[PDB]
């Protein structure tokens, strides 16, 4: 058949346009009694496996990876380790929804409440009758709020900072977020993130502001959003922690209660809900979104090719 | 949900989806009649297969296809994110070696119907693939264009099976960390040319854009500017085709003298012609690998089963 390759079986999905790579079977074996030091040997002593699944041309730039693990806790229901063309996430939250309903697809996991051990700690995540899936995310808060930057070519934007798993700016209302926009939105959000970081304008404790948001009114949902992501990406997803950010800033400006949903639409007009209950100062939210399959997949490394383990 | 089993390849880098079983059954008694089938009464299958989120814009399709001709191994329609192509070189790279791989083609020369007619393609026994070109020719050369915000830069104007501009030179570096800024520079040179009506002959658009520069291991290396503000991955084989054309016009490359093209991420193809009219006939060698095989799943429940 293919006896000289080598075979790792994934399952693809997207959760809301954002795709996750499952992999299931064929990976390296991986050692260590928590799913932290599980992913430390798979950077230190497996990592062309990384980079074979998520470059060119097996993988492409938006894709997260998402490997099976057993669980860590006793009462997890598995662990995974994320991952992308760069390097090693913790949690993720569109890949967690990802992982669900592929397991879901594959009978492993069944309606209810699971938790899911990562290198960053557990995650809690609800299959709900319908397929979808919830997942709780850390305590989320806004740090700043209307802070100007002056964006050459642009002028002065305003935008919250805050923390949601990960630093946005969040700029909320003239672009005008529409799928065949995302080249000059694109542009725009990076030269946003470029004066941010030329003007040291960070998060709390010197954090790295590396993701920038933008919202509009939409017509069918909350709010619909355009998300810039490291490497000059954009979310195809309303963005998990994105979304987590956003409700932040709702909460401290008094715009959004514990417990009332709030839809947001992405780029693409995917969707996700979401609501929050407070912690202390902050809030905790939890995001429910949906995930389709792509495919199941055997990835074929054969070592006679020159990029077998990825396009640089 | 619906199921297609597709075996997955890249030619130097630029990847071929290789379609098996799954799809619909297409009417017609020649290649040309199912790819118009598939164009107008299937349409959403090319979009689930190659929009994301299942596909990628770098990405192209090929259906195989019972041969219509009694000395055609098979046939194939190959397709992309915005559309139905007739030839594609490196597609066809890609289908040889993965029927290669699943035991089905042997070392040989191959003859495959398309909808744009019959291609050659010869199987060595080395499993590298000589795809023999269409006719490629020079229109113009060295035509000035004056490009907003870059200055004035010269080119030649050849025919490879797609429309170039092959820039004499720019002191550009060609390599794979620089694709941003060699994107912006073609594309400019691309809407520049298209600004100022220089076209290919009966008024044809200039639609890829061609850098060359000078190669340790090759005879030269490129960046090619493709439809969609994309990059060729490989050292693209209409490109080269065109190239070489401009070689053999200025008497630079003989008849069958091997050219060695290495393209911006280091895969290389090698190419030769001979002479048919005023214009050539190259034919380029490339190789393909495997890169998964698949079974593409469309949920009917997903509001992006058929592609964003
Ligand atoms: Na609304």
């Amino acid at each position: 058949y293919f006896q000289s390759m080598k075979r790792v079986h994934v399952i693809d999905s997207h959760t809301a346009g954002e795709p996750t790579r499952l992999v299931m079977e064929g990976m390296p074996a991986l050692s260590g009694r928590t799913i932290a030091e599980k992913c430390d040997d798979f950077r230190d002593n497996h990592d062309a496996w990384r980079r074979a699944i998520m470059l060119e041309p097996r993988g492409h730039d938006v894709l997260v990876g998402a490997l099976y693990c057993a669980p860590e806790s006793s009462d997890a229901s598995c662990g995974v380790i994320f991952f992308n063309n760069s390097g090693y996430l913790g949690m993720c939250g569109h890949g967690t929804i990802g992982l669900v309903a592929s397991l879901h697809h594959l009978g492993q996991l069944t309606p209810g409440c699971h938790k899911i051990d990562t290198p960053a700690g557990p995650v809690s995540a609800t299959l709900h009758d319908d397929g979808a899936v919830t997942v709780r995310n850390v305590l989320s808060y806004r740090h700043r709020r209307r802070v100007p930057v002056e964006v050459p070519g642009y002028g002065t934007v305003h935008g919250d900072i805050a923390w949601g798993g990960n630093w946005f700016f969040l700029v909320s209302d003239d672009m005008t977020l529409e799928l065949d926009n995302v080249e000059a939105l694109t542009d725009y959000t990076w030269a946003i993130r470029q004066a941010l970081e030329a003007q040291s304008i960070t998060g709390e404790n010197g954090g790295v502001i590396d993701h920038i948001e933008l919202f509009c009114d939409d017509r069918e949902a909350d709010s619909r959003n355009f998300v810039l992501c490291p490497g000059k990406a954009y979310d195809r997803s309303p963005c998990g922690t994105g979304t987590s950010a956003k409700l932040a800033c709702l909460a401290a400006d008094g715009k959004l209660a514990p417990g009332q949903v709030w839809t947001q639409a992405s780029i693409c007009g995917s969707r996700f809900e979401a609501f929050y209950e407070r912690e202390g100062d902050g809030i905790r939210p939890s995001i429910k979104g949906r995930a389709y399959l792509s495919a199941d997949a055997t990835l074929l490394i054969d070592e006679r090719d020159p990029f077998a383990w990825g396009i640089a």
